[PDB]
């Protein structure tokens, strides 16, 4: 049919589902594996490479690598066996039927865009197309017109500052703080114990760890004290082959360099300051409703105390005048595509798609001309 | 009905009303505003131009304009769209139904006049016009028939002599010093201290600033004497963003210059030597009563010590044998508009419109044989 | 040597010369410049007070004022610098050495004429003076015995019949139109369209304008109809800013004043009817001799078509037996410094000088037992 | 000995020598560093604090700050150690034995001028002082006494009008674009390619880059077609890890917010704009001098084609009837720093100094009654 399609592939992460929905329909992780051991049976295996969950299931004897890095694509071979693994074995709907949207972070090399309309073209020769910034679709999703907007995933950190539908481009900041970094200083500080884990399937291992036992302290220095003094707040895990672990002070060390990037060698601000830096370049009239309207949204942004954790933070930067609120609605994981979804289903959005007309009658530079 | 309509459209302010009423019934101010930045909603906006006062409310993403300058209009497509929403989104009545009265200060071009009343005449389709002398209608508010009258607003200041009805029109005086130069240059000396403002809603915002606390000193030097020894003068604000400023001297800076048009530069009098300048170039006799009948109107002159500063400096000029008398009554901002109105409801007042008939059969310069 | 000086020092002008030629050797306006704005040069400038031709040269920062006003000296204290920059920095002459003659305008106060011969005599040490009116060297320029005089400056105007070289002392006018009303109007009447001048340079601008494109309408009614009519009469001027203006029917009517003084908001006669008036007081026999003898001098009276309009002016009111007749020399400008020149080398103007015995003998209060 | 010093400190250099002479002694940039790595070694380094060349030698490890911003010192302490290293280390001379001499920008609070003249008195023990407005020393530096300055540096870009020693402080505008908006838009647009710079190091490296390949186009759309079309204006830069990059389109579009502000979201017109309105801010008689007399100084002018460029737009809005001409000489970068020289020297400029004595006398206030 008409019906238009939502694919929100991230730095580890794709969703993807049907329009006018709310909720995706498929939802896997980014990675490719190939074999590395010798095979000795008569069929020594079935393919040569798994993307999708099977590869995940099949990590011991496989070789994970994510295709893209930093919110830009490296490797341009495994994402058309992504995406032809989404379109065909995922959802079983044929391409060159349906409108296809797609996003994107801010402030990337304009390369990455061309080459991924020219092979979303001339590839699947989808009937139209259009790319969105990830962090405006928030907005949509939450159902409102002016706030600052706060995204962070595998990938990048950005802020974009949006006042009634007019966004200003000149107060737009980008980290590159991301779950990635998380985990692997969390390995890191992992062998400062006898554990030790230096293979992908252990950095997977070491992902779900995070995932499950991690939080933010409200103070540092006083949690510090008390678990160094009561030492009551060390958990258990159990790892697959059956032995257990033990993570005492770690679990609120690790979201720590996300407000202090100096753990990790980076030279920047925590998320508290880049939020007011960006807060203060814009104008003198529009700061009081930014400020009071701040939004959330991404996975790295589902930690237990962050929401009071940078509320504290952010208020003794601010003026004691006024007053300042942080929006994290429980479903802010999938934020971006329930935006895209409810965008892609508007009657005035329409005429701003991207014809195969256009694409042939101009080329693949058409992109920089009618999308943000 | 048959009831008149009175339009005072001032440099800065725009007050409409019914005539036969005692208060104008829509008061704003005058200003054009126009988004800067990028859209990237699906509505990206509603509409491309603010005019009244939601361009003010939402000025922190426009670009606010003036269509009136030192009293000539300037930009003749903005005042049409600001007409219409006086006549159309202000009073909801119909244009061509009801007499209109203008009002415009002495000493100006006359093809603003005529190309006002062939706009007025072709596009609305008044049946009516008149256009009448700002200061005269001050005379008709206050109820008098002799006195010389001193207003001062946004655009320019004028003293026009009148006597028993008989204005003498070789004594008339136009000065070019009005509220935007006393906010330009309390713009520049803000500088003297840390605080900037370069931006048009930073000039709406030091427009207020001078709007609350400003006075004007009796004496001058003894007044900074006490400010630079006491330093008890001084005055608190707060910023729509949060942040605080204080002021101490430059509360009572900013009027000076109207006294002293030398600190901005300019050339020429004060005030208190144009009033005694005009009244010697009178006659004789009717030096005496105009001397007792001082009359102030206009916005600019509603600081607190201006009546006691004008007057001590006039006694000094003035032979100390006589008395001089200032009237300024607590309602002069509103003053033309009541003078005009009760203009309007005269018996007298029927013959003295200027018909359609006459404008269509003599042409667009019969202004200047009707009115004064 | 013992060669006379002639100095006509007008209320514009300044005419200084030896006696015996026939033309003035050093022709400056009158007037006096101080500097207005900060000096931040190591130098800041090199004097602080600029007299002659350099203080209109550097008229752009310079507060310029004329010493003289209607005739009557204000400021005592810039005539002495100006009469120092005559005698030493135009003539290189030593005062202390030769006789000088001076001019005045009759009906004027007699404490002028005490103060100018008590300075003249005690600061300059000159040996000799002599005090003549205006409008009597006209005739000894023209080289006749009857007739009467008018002349028009930036002064006064004044008419005194003589006849066979006995004036009437009781048939003398005296008005109070010159250049600098005629300016003032045309100043007036240019803030008609938008140009705008307040300045005293742009006084001086006005005045070079007047200068070049102005003239006299025979008729005013059918003027005013061809202008409004055909639009034919317009010209051109260029501002030293590079900006051009133009003038239309605003030519004629700048010298429409000098006849018709109601304008200006005077109550008094034209010049053709104040000459008339002057005419028709004198005696019987000797009216018919002054009616074909008029005389005209100045620079007011340099106008292209006065002598054809006050002609016409003049014929209507007299009786239509005799013949009016109007003599106006090309030259006529510098027409009483010749006249001076010529009186002030007879043989028999020998012993009508003022001694320095007979000054300090007598008293300052001799010059009014000596000239007329 | 008596010889006086000189030492212009700009927002982002420092040049101090002595006076008399034609050129600055120690030219170095004024970057304060600190180190943010840990110490491993015996010595672990030898200091804790880097200033002047050897900060930016060692950059790798430290942290560079500017004392200086906009403008205006915002770190006091700072400033000590650079002072202290100009006068010791890079100079060896006592500053207890010679006059000192400073420039500050005009329209900066008069705290920063009184704290700077406190601390130079009460710690250094100078016998002299003395503050100049920059723009000023330009024409002493050409040798004229007339003609518009323009200076841009890392600071502030300013005008002020000056005619024949009389400068105008009603008409001196001051932007806030510089060479540090200039790199950070650069830095901004290389994030367009694959290249990211993040660090203060990266920072210099991209200061330097815009130093070296940088000029500005004559016709902004005929430019930017040709760069699009043939790609002939590509070049080549080696980075100091051995990496080359390559740069378009990127080269002309960095001073182009300098004449178009809108880039980097600034409400403001040009450098070719605000010239235009402060010379048609002054007097009419002198803007045909100011018009053919421009000066252009400081570093940020210093790019290839601005000459042209800025003579080209200058020439549309002026009147096509005069000349415009701007004068550049080839060493405009060190035009500051010559005419304090050629002023310091002077034998008038004696007794304007601020003497220890009036100091102890009347306090750090009488910097106000003594300089411009
Ligand atoms: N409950 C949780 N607690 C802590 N971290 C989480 C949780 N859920 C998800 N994450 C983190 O969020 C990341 C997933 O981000 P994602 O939504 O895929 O961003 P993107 O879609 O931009 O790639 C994972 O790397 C994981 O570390
Ligand atoms: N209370 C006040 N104190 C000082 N200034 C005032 C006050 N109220 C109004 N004004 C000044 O008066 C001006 C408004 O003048 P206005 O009445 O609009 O004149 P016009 O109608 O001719 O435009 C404003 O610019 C403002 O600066
Ligand atoms: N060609 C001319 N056309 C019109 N007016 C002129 C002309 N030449 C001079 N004038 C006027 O004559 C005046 C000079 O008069 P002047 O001879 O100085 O009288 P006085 O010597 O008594 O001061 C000037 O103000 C000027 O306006
Ligand atoms: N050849 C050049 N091309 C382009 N920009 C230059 C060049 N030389 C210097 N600059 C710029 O000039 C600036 C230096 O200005 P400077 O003279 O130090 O001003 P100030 O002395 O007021 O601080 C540097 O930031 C640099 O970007
Ligand atoms: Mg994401
Ligand atoms: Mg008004
Ligand atoms: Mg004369
Ligand atoms: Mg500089």
């Amino acid at each position: 049919e008409t019906t238009a399609l939502v694919c929100d592939n991230g730095s580890g992460l794709v969703k993807a589902g049907f329009a006018g929905d709310d909720a995706p329909r498929a939802v896997f992780p980014s990675i490719v594996g190939r074999p590395r051991h010798q095979g000795v049976m008569v069929g020594m295996g079935q393919k040569d490479s798994y993307v999708g969950d099977e590869a995940q299931s099949k990590r011991g004897i496989l070789t994970l690598k994510y295709p893209i890095e930093h919110g830009i694509i490296t490797n341009w071979d495994d994402m058309e066996k992504i995406w032809h693994h989404t379109f065909y074995n995922e959802l079983r709907v044929a391409p060159e039927e349906h409108p296809t949207l797609l996003t994107e972070a801010p402030l990337n090399p304009k390369a990455n865009r061309e080459k991924m309309t020219q092979i979303m073209f001339e590839t699947f020769n989808v009937p139209a197309m259009y790319v969105a910034i990830q962090a405006v679709l928030s907005l949509y999703a939450s159902g409102r017109t002016t706030g600052i907007v706060l995204d962070s995933g595998d990938g990048v950190t950005h802020n974009v500052p949006i006042y009634e539908g007019y966004a200003l481009p000149h107060a737009i900041m980008r980290l590159d703080l991301a779950g990635r970094d998380l985990t692997d200083y969390l390995m890191k500080i992992l062998t400062e114990r006898g554990y030790s884990f230096v293979t992908t399937a252990e950095r997977e291992i070491v992902r779900d760890i995070k995932e499950k036992l991690c939080y933010v302290a409200l103070d540092f220095e006083n949690e510090m004290a008390t678990a160094a003094s009561s030492s009551s707040l060390e958990k258990s895990y159990e790892l697959p082959d059956g032995q257990v672990i033990t993570i005492g002070n770690e679990r609120f060390r690790c979201p720590e360099t996300l407000f202090q990037p100096s753990f990790i060698g980076m030279e920047s601000a925590g998320i508290h300051e880049t939020t007011y830096n960006s807060i203060m370049k814009c104008d003198i009239d529009i700061r009081k409703d930014l400020y009071a309207n701040n939004v959330m949204s991404g996975g790295t942004t589902m930690y237990p105390g962050i929401a009071d954790r940078m509320q504290k933070e952010i208020t003794a930067l601010a003026p004691s005048t006024m007053k300042i609120k942080i929006i994290a609605p429980p479903e802010r994981k999938y934020s971006v595509w329930i935006g895209g979804s409810i965008l892609a289903s508007l009657s005035t959005f329409q005429q701003m798609w991207i014809t195969k007309q256009e694409y042939d009658e101009a080329g693949p530079s058409i992109v920089h001309r009618k999308c943000f």
